[PDB]
């Protein structure tokens, strides 16, 4: 019994280190890939801001070309639909990715040692 | 060998129990980033449709003033780019965020109490 | 003692196989939440860029018929600020998603077949 047992339990040990291994990868795997989806999302909306903001200047040299227009034909006050408060949000989850790292990190000293 | 078998049993349930915690920490964070990374791209999503629907409009009213401007200058059909089928996709992830969750909690069921 | 000793044993695997079995529909999970997101993202992305380029060619439109006007109006150079350069980037993290499913998988090869 003595030696099955022995022999069980490293079974248990090498078994739960291979585990925690590819757990780690896992983890690692998973804060890379939210990582990079945080910063194209946070990208994109500052892109989707900036486009708002200088289509919102586009609109209004548009109207004051148009009313000046108007008034010159009348010798012979259009309001364009505001967008200027459409607004992307920015996301932030640094602390969770941090968080994942850091496990993948510490459970390095989840690692069992038998005792020979 | 009794009292080493037994002492390396300790060691691998603790060593177990210990990397549990850390994983479902690990879960819960991974959850929370889902559930942040789905509501800002939904957020966005949702600016980026009003804003066609705004535009859109508001190429609708230019084209209509341009119009009556081009016909009383006739007295002394343009039609701009159609960009109301451009259309953002939602996202739901909804179902995945709640697993993960599940998981974390039910993992306290996997934890390992020896027998004394 | 080896009665207490084989049945810890017993304990410790069957546990260890449940958590990771909750271990590999997380992994699964989380990879498929990621593919979704990376998927949406990247459709709005194109949303944006599309739109940026059909806009821009709105505003090239507008440009022009108002020169016209302006110049059959003196006979009795507006330039609308340029967006072509705004660009949403694309996310790619399939890399990632595919080492949290080939992980689910593998962790098959982690479990504990105790000998009796």
């Amino acid at each position: 019994t003595q030696n099955v047992l022995y022999e069980n339990q490293k079974l248990i040990a090498n078994q739960f280190n291979s585990a925690i291994g590819k757990i780690q990868d896992s983890l690692s795997s998973t804060a890379s890939a939210l990582g990079k989806l945080q910063d194209v999302v946070n990208q994109n909306a500052q892109a989707l801001n900036t486009l708002v903001k200088q289509l919102s200047s586009n609109f209004g040299a548009i109207s004051s070309v148009l009313n000046d227009i108007l008034s010159r034909l009348d010798k012979v006050d259009v309001d364009l639909g505001d967008i200027s408060g459409i607004n992307a949000s920015v996301v932030n989850i640094q602390k969770e990715i941090d968080r994942l790292n850091e496990v993948a990190k510490n459970l390095n000293e989840s690692l069992i040692d038998l005792q020979e």
